[PDB]
């Protein structure tokens, strides 16, 4: 069972109890975007990240209490129609706004809407994946294609063994970087609660491995007096234990995509950049689609 989070009197995480970190409810986000939560009926703004002013151009005490009908009068009616009560937490409403461009992503958890604001601004990929004659070739073409699309310094295909140890089975990397190909890593480097979360939510990232997390205020959802679930928010703050691991490897930006085969976490497409780096929201949607394509192709090939 999970420890309480830091804001409910829980301990700082050490290597003795990695697996008990409640990574899904950090109560904070990464600073390259802004997050609001709102009531799914009234559109009343219930929580905001403390940096929301410098993104949305209003005072911090002024935003709390207002409704989305006032703030987003064009989007509010379509948002309600798109995410009605009872819909699953995987469904996403997406829009592009002009601002004094911002990408808006919304999902629903229970009676709460979660709004993510970020600045914004493939045919041949599909047939490259289908053409591969064996599993190795598919792995190599997948990492090389993802690197061409994104510009990341390193793209790995990271495969889980039955005992949850991992191995880099294919790799595309920048000239001068040393190889991780064939190296194996202990199960605890990606602990059990992360592996479970990564089976339901297929993409996550750390844009800057040195940036401090920005709190949500208030930290608890006023509907429930309980933590806000952020498992489905890409702006979710990353575990400080993983951030340190990345800094010690010399990585400034990290992103991975889940490869899910037969409902099981088969591997990750895992990406590194040496400097901080924000991938555009449109291009993340493409990566997500490639992960599903790769999952189907990996399934049929493992028969042979
Ligand atoms: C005691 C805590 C430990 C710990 C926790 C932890 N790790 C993650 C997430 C990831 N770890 C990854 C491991 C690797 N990346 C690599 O490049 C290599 C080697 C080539 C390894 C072994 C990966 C890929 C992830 C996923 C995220 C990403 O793509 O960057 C988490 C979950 C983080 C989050 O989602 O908030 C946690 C809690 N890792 C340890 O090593 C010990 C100290």
């Amino acid at each position: 069972p999970f420890f309480p989070p830091l804001y409910l009197g829980g301990p700082e995480i050490t290597t003795e109890n990695c697996e008990r970190e409640p990574i899904h409810i950090p109560g904070s986000i990464q600073p390259h975007g802004a997050l609001l939560t709102a009531d799914g009926h009234s559109g009343e703004v219930l929580q905001m990240s403390l940096n929301a002013a410098t993104f949305l151009g209003q005072e911090p005490t002024v935003l709390r209490g207002q409704t989305l009908a006032a703030l987003l009068p064009e989007q509010w009616p379509a948002l309600q129609a798109a995410l009605p009560p009872g819909c699953p937490d995987a469904l996403q409403y997406r829009a592009t706004l002009d601002w004094p461009h911002l990408s808006l992503t919304v999902h629903r958890v229970g009676e709460l809407l979660i709004l993510e604001f970020e600045p914004t601004e493939l045919r041949n990929a599909m047939f490259a994946l289908e053409s591969a004659p064996n599993l190795r070739a598919l792995a190599e073409v997948a990492t090389q294609t993802v690197r061409e699309l994104t510009g990341f310094d390193r793209v790995m295909l990271y495969k889980f063994a039955p005992d949850a140890t991992g191995e880099v089975i294919a790799e595309a990397r920048r000239e001068g970087l040393h190889a991780f190909l064939g190296h194996r890593f202990p199960a605890s480097d990606i602990p059990a609660q992360a592996r479970a979360l990564y089976t339901r939510h297929l993409l996550r990232l750390t844009a800057d491995t040195r940036a401090a997390a920005v709190p949500l205020d208030p930290v608890l959802n006023p509907q429930t007096n309980a933590p806000t679930p952020l498992g489905g928010a890409v702006l979710r703050a990353t575990s400080p234990m993983h951030m340190q691991y990345l800094r010690n490897m010399g990585v400034g930006s990290s992103l991975s995509v889940s490869v899910v085969v037969g409902g099981q976490l088969w591997g990750l497409i895992a990406c590194h950049h040496q400097t901080p780096y924000v991938l555009p929201p449109d291009l993340r949607t493409t990566l997500e689609y490639l992960g599903r394509l790769l999952s189907l192709q990996v399934q049929v090939k493992e028969a042979l």
